[PDB]
C-alpha cells in the first residue's frame, strides 16, 4: 500500500503552549521507511511532500493526480531521492538504473512514471523522496557519492566534526527550488550547529537525538529514533543533539 498524511503548518504563536504529545503530533514523523509500502508525508510549509519509498517484493510507484489536481504525481512537480538501504534500481521513464547506497537523483518536471525496486527483500533499497512544486522542467540527473566533494567542518572539540555532502544543488544540478543535502556526524560529534525537513539514520538503536525548533527564543525538542523525520517551518530553528553518532538528509525549498 501507498500513505501521504498532510500536515498543517502552524506559528510560534500556536505551537507556544504545545504539549510534547502535540509537538511530536505535528513535527515529528514517526515511520520514514516502512518496508513494501511508501510512507510520505505532505507538509503545508510550501507544499513539500516527502517520506520513504522502501520496495522489497514488488516494484513501487508514488501514485498521485487527483489529490494533487494533476493527472500524474511529477506533472508540475521535481523531486530529489537518496537511497539510504540497500542496493536497488530506479526506472525513470523506461530507463531502469542501479541505484546503491548513498546514490541519489534529480528528477525534473513532467516525467511521467518514476519506479522503485530493491534487488534484496530481506535488505531492501530505502529511498528517501523529497517532492516540491516546479514551474521549470529541469534535466533528469544521478548523482553518486563520488562526483561529491563533501565540503566538511567543524571540530571534534565542539563535537561537530562532520562531512556534507551537496546532492541537489547547484555544484552538481539545476532545480527550481528544491534542495538536498547528506550529512554524516562523525565519531564523537552529534550537532547541527524558506522551511526545511530533516530524516535521521544510520545510528545504533539506543541513540537518539535532540531535534531542537521553535523561534530561536522559544526553543523546544523533539526526541527522536532512527529514520524518523522533523518538519522545521520557516520560523524555525534547525539544529540537533545527538546522543551518538548519526547520519541525515535535510531537503528544503521557498524563495
Amino acid at each position: 500500500l501507498q500513505n501521504m498524511e498532510t500536515r498543517y503548518t502552524h506559528s510560534p504563536a500556536d505551537i507556544r503552549h504545545y504539549s510534547t504529545e502535540q509537538l511530536r503530533d505535528e513535527f515529528l514523523v514517526e515511520k520514514v521507511f516502512i518496508p513494501g509500502a511508501i510512507s510520505l508525508t505532505y507538509t503545508h510549509n510550501d507544499r513539500m511532500i516527502f517520506g520513504g519509498v522502501t520496495p522489497t517484493t514488488e516494484e513501487l510507484e508514488i501514485i498521485l493526480d487527483k489529490e494533487l489536481g494533476v493527472d500524474y504525481f511529477l506533472e508540475r512537480r521535481e523531486l530529489g531521492v537518496i537511497n539510504i538501504g540497500g542496493p536497488g534500481f530506479i526506472e525513470i521513464d523506461g530507463a531502469k538504473e542501479t541505484m546503491k547506497k548513498q546514490d541519489g537523483y534529480y528528477i525534473g518536471k513532467e516525467t511521467k512514471h518514476v519506479r522503485f525496486s530493491s534487488e534484496n527483500p530481506d535488505n531492501p533499497a530505502k529511498f528517501y523522496i523529497s517532492c516540491v512544486p516546479a514551474h521549470h522542467k529541469y534535466p533528469n540527473v544521478k548523482i553518486s557519492i563520488d562526483e561529491i566533494t563533501p565540503m566538511e567542518t567543524g571540530d571534534p572539540l565542539t563535537l561537530n566534526q562532520r562531512k556534507i555532502y551537496q546532492y541537489i544543488h547547484p555544484n552538481v544540478c539545476e532545480s527550481c527550488q528544491l534542495q538536498m543535502g547528506y550529512t554524516i556526524l562523525e565519531p564523537g560529534s552529534a550537532w547541527n550547529t524558506r522551511m526545511e525537513a530533516y530524516v535521521y539514520f544510520d545510528m545504533e538503536e539506543d541513540t537518539r537525538i535532540f531535534h531542537m525548533m521553535g523561534k530561536p527564543d522559544e526553543t523546544k525538542h523533539l526526541v527522536m529514533s532512527n529514520e524518523q523525520a522533523a518538519i522545521s517551518p520557516s520560523w524555525s530553528i534547525h539544529s540537533g543533539v545527538g546522543t551518538s553518532n548519526y547520519s541525515f538528509i535535510w531537503a528544503m525549498c521557498g524563495e
